[PDB]
């Protein structure tokens, strides 16, 4: 039978040539997209397709998302020294790095392969572009899936091949139900109950009905979620605060900030925050809680695409665990959505590629 790949492509600020003392990562994962295409294409009835992501998917679409810190009851704000402290979502159209349609078509395929970026977004290139570069890996994944789903057939053989430094930022919200005395625990096991094997939770019971900006964990800052809500001081143990200048004092007390003569003690945004938590009285679950990004991406992976049958390759390039995760988390985190442990490779590792791929070609 003939084989359809879905290529995922990581372009996340994680992946900039300089981090990680140059390691280059968005060059060698390009490269190796460029290669993996050419291998595939070779044959011509294998159909290709390319899922570049970070925030969101880079396919020219417009995208919002949501940044910034909050006060002590959650209103939001900008603190950083080149945006207007009002600016705690940003909406811009992404780079169009994707070719969401399985293709063999050889004018197509050379398509997708001018889409595919060798750079990823810097701090000081386009600040603007570069609010969109968390790892939202779960929603790339859904994108995958629902390509493969889409397009493909339980005759075709079928592929999702991903390229990453294995750190994700940014997640779907499992949705845990607050106003029941079913405790945390016992509610993330009735999900894991309707998964034959117990490993994975089904779409529905994540938070997926919403602009991402108002639903989604995470923002890039970390792989973890924060037991700890006050934001630090850099480098220290006191909480950072945002001093109100005199002209604006007034307008930031008309518009409702926690002031205290005349400081807003910053916390990060609730979506940054281990959950989950009551609501109302914002006490964090005494039970399950859920402490990074990668945790809610594996279980989706799980319930969701494992299921499917297909396989799945992850390729890591340069992994250290950029940010707040260390480098045998971000492999663990890959192995974990990979078919199995001998699929994920990196990058490096070209008998472990080498050997994977032979089954088809
Ligand atoms: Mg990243």
């Amino acid at each position: 039978q003939p084989l359809d790949v879905v290529v995922l492509l990581d372009n996340s600020n994680s992946m900039n040539n300089e981090r990680a003392n140059n390691s280059q990562r968005a060059l060698k994962a390009g490269e190796a997209v460029e290669k993996l295409i050419d291998k595939i294409t070779s044959n011509k009835d294998n159909r290709v397709a390319l899922v570049t992501y970070a925030s969101t998917i880079f396919d020219g679409t417009e995208a919002t998302v949501s940044k910034g810190v909050a006060d002590q009851n959650g209103k939001a704000l900008n603190d950083s020294v080149s945006w207007d402290y009002h600016k705690t979502t940003f909406t811009a159209t992404t780079h169009n790095y994707s070719y969401l349609n399985l293709t063999n078509d050889a004018n197509e395929v050379n398509i997708l392969k001018s889409r595919i970026p060798k750079e990823a977004e810097h701090i000081n290139g386009d600040r603007t572009l570069y609010q969109f570069g968390a790892t939202f890996t779960q929603k790339a994944l859904m994108k995958a899936n629902e390509i493969l789903e889409t397009q493909s057939s339980n005759a075709r053989k079928k592929l999702i091949f991903h390229v990453t430094d294995g750190v994700p930022t940014m997640s779907y919200a499992i949705n845990f139900n607050p106003y029941i005395s079913t405790s945390y625990q016992n509610q993330f096991n009735s999900f894991l109950n309707k998964i034959p094997d117990r490993s994975g939770i089904l779409q529905e019971d994540f938070i997926i009905n919403g602009d991402d900006y108002q639903i989604v964990k995470g923002d890039g800052e970390s792989f973890k979620l924060f037991s700890d809500r006050k934001v630090p001081v850099t480098g220290g143990t006191t909480q950072a605060a945002y001093r109100v200048p005199q002209n604006q004092l007034s307008v930031m007390s008309n518009e409702g900030y926690a002031i205290n003569s005349g400081y807003i003690y910053l916390y990060w945004r609730d979506y940054n925050w281990v959950y989950p938590f009551d609501p109302k009285t914002k006490k964090v679950s005494a039970t399950k809680q859920i402490k990074t990004h990668g945790e809610p991406t594996t279980l989706y992976f799980n319930g969701n695409i494992r299921p499917k049958g297909y396989d799945i390759f992850t390729v890591g390039i340069g992994v250290n665990g950029d940010p707040g995760a260390t480098p045998l988390e971000a492999e663990k985190f890959m192995q974990s959505i990979s078919s199995k442990t001998e699929n994920y490779c990196n990058v490096d590792d070209t008998n472990c590629i080498y050997d994977e791929l032979n089954k088809y070609f």
